[PDB]
């Protein structure tokens, strides 16, 4: 109030001035209720908005009872205040919060400590063109934003059944996917789930749609706190194949699945499906950079007489891309690999004996994943996940297979192997040192390009002067967590030399305090390491190298 | 200068006013050597650059010449122009006028009629924030934007040998092209050609690569009126199969023949290969709306008892939207059609007896392209290019087969067959009436959306509220285009009601004068018919229906 009364009188004389003058407003204010924190102030009305942040201490809240609930608990909490925030701030524009659409992550829009509760956001500074507008000012900062700091950050101000409910919810889906690996599952589809989306550019569930039912065949009880006993279709690991007709609702299984790695909100239709945590989605990439990668369990020859021990490239094949990601997949830890193939490469899925007649003098032929997928399960216990309906081959080595019908789970795995008996048709698969990388040649593209950081949207990320495009990985949710990709790179910079295990750097620097240590914005979430990584496979300019 | 002189002393009293002020610049003024036309003034320093256009008569000129020479000699004039206006404005940031990279466009950028040439670009307006800077605007448009316009439209102020160079190899192009249906080929890959490029996402091209070579056997030699007889690679019509094993070099001969459909720069590498015009690159989309098309050839049974002859959707299959395309070319008049197996819905290519036995219930198999492809050439004379090294079941249909090796091409067709005898493995295809478009529904979007049509770069186009996703057009190469797209969609607008021939409209209404109808932007290039139809029918409130 008193120091709230400071900047009110202080931000009256701002009156008609040049937009410049907002610069004065940089600073900390004491308010009554919170500790309210004005950070970057933008330099423009049509730029970016300027950040600010808002503390309070627990005791003023009446929520101190969500420190002693489980961390799925108080993700929710933090998702559904910082939804209220943005539910009362509708009348008010200038305010925003970001937001995660259908999901619900670790986000730094609200952050839970042991003082307190942090609200972060932006505020878009009005103006007449340029003039300064210290009236309308006022009215934002010091009488609308107050009341939706207070309001969704106070218990009674608050819808309590809906705040439980979201937050058993997501307790649930954690609670859910922790009892995967017990259960010798990689993926969990709850029975009544809604599957399908609207549409193709839209990630809202269909309404009128085929619930889903698993085949008691393939079916499993998982139980959370909550909800109690959950029936559904349970994916047990190693290989499974999803076949079926065409436009029968293959993908929009497998995509729930992929979309499961992350927990959704309520009413959304997966917000009861779970999935390997790691499980990472590969499909074929053009053009794409390729990093001192060790290729040898697909690839056996290459032009120009390049290693496939050491393989580097700018512009990647299909295959080649594929394989590449595929081996970058293992290298950072993946339990599961998802594949379509109807967005991936027929020659890296399948052999023919066809091809192999012309093409067979100074070329050796390329080893297809059916060769090594059997072997990934057996030595490596990677499970995968794939969309077929095309090649058949793959139903020798798959341990269960599903086919969809009319928008309905059957259990085919008896019947597919008849098939094989009727009409039937090998090297080890190396397990490598991950690649080193050169944490500090990170720091040169930072000097070089300003210490450039930030995304535009979730296609792209950049890093100083350089691009990277992240359109292939279709698993991202949000921009907020491509920000934090290029925040942990910015603290992978920091470092002396070369790490010979940057994964596992990786996922201590996101070790639940992963906040910390990056810029105070309101707009990044916790990142998946294996998606970091990936970002940064697809970098021009990383460095890494083979210890061998 | 009488003009010129009334503009600087009303510029002048603008000096230290509101930036809204300038809208008091717009309007003609008549200088000495040229009309200077100002039309658009943006409303903020930050937001798009404030249009302006030039016209110059063909008598100050002294490039009266041109109108004498072909229209695609012309076409590389107009080009050259826009790009010496852009390089005698690099020292001025403040002028900006549109360029294509690599390609050669029918652009709005330089245009050319009876009476003159006109120029088109922006001018970004200076101001101390938001305070107008006259005399820096004096400096920009009365001092130094006179001099680009003069010396970029002056036959001696020009590099003539250069600039004589530039319109002889579009030239070339044009006679390249027009002499593809005579000799019986659909796109010619001349010796000497520069085919991979830097990189997957910089389309200039690499330069200590190995240069292209046709075999013999396979061989063809064009004729151009400037550089004369040129041999190279002539690929016949019919099917053509492009093989080999992974990273030789196959997407990046396919990649050269569907960019080709373009004109290129000098040095590309690429300015002596030609492609039929209407050739269509198809691959698998997901997510993408499909309106009232008959898919019977492809699709015989879908579920929930939908109807293959009119099927539509808001969220497609991988090999119902691949289908979908397919029918969708032959709808618009494509010739030939682009296929890479990296790309595509397997499911979609080939047939398979493994998935039939267990997917034969009351799911009636689709016909895969294999059956159909044949068809295609025979009955309606449209040729395919595929680039595979998988499947092998398309060696039997095709017409010829190329191997790419370490980087060069190779004539195996005779080998091909061989391998067929060695080892071997129905329906009458339908053509239908194009659908009806409902050109009077386009306005009811513009009116609600506010008479918005802009692009996003080359991925979006905004019409009214609707957003349009273009990714799957790989082959698009400038935003122009695509802005130009919105323009044609707007004059479709214009009409009565439904058209019962769309593509036939589309392509009259862009007839030679297409830019006549459009605003008097600077930043159009002419689209091809195809493409517009392409775009409109991944808009998802696009009315079509069967006259059936
Ligand atoms: N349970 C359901 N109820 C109603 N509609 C559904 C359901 N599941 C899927 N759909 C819709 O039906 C269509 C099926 O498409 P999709 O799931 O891509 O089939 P698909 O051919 O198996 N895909 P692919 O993996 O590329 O072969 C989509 O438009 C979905 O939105
Ligand atoms: N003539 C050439 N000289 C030098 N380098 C080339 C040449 N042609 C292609 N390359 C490069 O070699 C690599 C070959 O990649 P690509 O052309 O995709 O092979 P591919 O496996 O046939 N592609 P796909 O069609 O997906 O199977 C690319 O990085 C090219 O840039
Ligand atoms: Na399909
Ligand atoms: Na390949």
């Amino acid at each position: 109030s008193n120091a709230m009364d400071q900047l009110i009188a202080k931000l009256k004389k701002l009156e008609k001035q040049n937009y410049r003058a907002y610069q004065q407003i940089k600073g900390q204010y004491n308010f009554t209720d919170f500790d309210l924190f004005i950070d970057h102030i933008q330099s423009d009305p049509y730029a970016s908005a300027s950040r600010f942040r808002a503390f309070r201490a627990w005791s003023l809240t009446g929520l101190s009872w969500l420190k002693e609930e489980s961390a799925a608990f108080q993700l929710g909490a933090r998702d559904f205040i910082a939804r209220s925030f943005a539910e009362f701030a509708k009348q008010e524009n200038a305010i925003a919060i970001s937001l995660h659409g259908q999901t619900v992550l670790d986000s730094t829009s609200v952050l839970f400590t042991e003082e307190g509760i942090e609200l972060r956001f932006r505020v878009n500074l009005p103006a007449e063109g340029r003039d300064i507008l210290a009236k309308k000012a006022i009215n934002i900062i010091t009488f609308h934003l107050p009341k939706f700091i207070r309001r969704s950050t106070i218990e009674r101000e608050l819808d309590k059944e809906a705040l439980l409910t979201h937050c058993q919810v997501v307790e649930d889906q954690e609670a859910l996917r922790e009892q995967l690996e017990v259960n010798g599952l990689v993926s969990f589809v709850a029975n009544g789930s809604i599957l399908p989306r609207v549409a193709g550019n839209c990630d809202l569930p269909m309404k009128d749609a085929v619930e889903f039912t698993a085949p008691e065949s393939l079916q499993v009880t998982l139980h959370a706190p909550n909800r109690g006993y959950v029936t559904g279709l349970g994916i047990p690991k190693g290989i499974t194949l999803i076949v079926g007709g065409g436009f029968h609702g293959k993908s929009t299984l497998l995509n729930a699945i992929e979309r499961s790695i992350y927990n959704h909100i309520p009413g959304d239709g997966r917000e009861y499906i779970v999935t390997d945590g790691s499980a990472m989605k590969i499909r074929a990439e053009e053009g794409r950079c390729v990093h001192h990668l060790n290729l040898s369990n697909y690839i056996n020859h290459l032009p120009m007489g390049k290693d496939t021990a050491d393989f580097t490239t700018q512009d990647a094949s299909g295959s080649t891309s594929q394989a590449a990601w595929l081996q970058e997949s293992v290298e950072a830890g993946a339990s599961t690999l998802l594949i379509d193939e109807d967005t991936s490469a027929t020659n890296f899925m399948i052999r023919d004996e066809r091809m192999q007649a012309l093409v067979a003098k100074g070329d050796e032929p390329i080893t297809p994943l059916v060769d090594r997928i059997g072997q990934l399960r057996d030595e490596l216990e990677i499970s995968t996940i794939i969309v077929m309906g095309g090649s058949g081959d793959y139903l020798d080595v798959a341990d269960n297979v599903i086919q969809m019908h009319d928008y309905q789970a059957l259990d085919v795995t008896e019947k597919a192997k008849e098939v094989i008996q009727l009409h039937p048709t090998e090297a080890p698969l190396v397990t490598f040192p991950p690649r080193a990388l050169h944490c500090s040649a990170l720091m040169n593209i930072l000097t070089d390009g300003k210490f450039r950081v930030s995304a535009k949207g979730k296609d792209s990320l950049r890093f100083g002067k350089e691009f990277t495009d992240l359109s292939a990985l279709e698993q991202l949710e949000s921009s907020d967590e491509v920000n934090a990709i290029g925040w942990v790179w910015y603290q992978l910079a920091q470092h002396a030399g070369w790490n010979s295990n940057p994964a596992k750097q990786i996922s201590e620097l996101l070790g639940d305090a992963w906040f910390q240590n990056m810029p105070q914005h309101g707009d990044l979430a916790k990142p998946r390491p294996i998606d970091v990584m990936a970002a940064l496979n697809r970098m021009r300019k990383s460095q890494f190298r083979n210890n061998h």
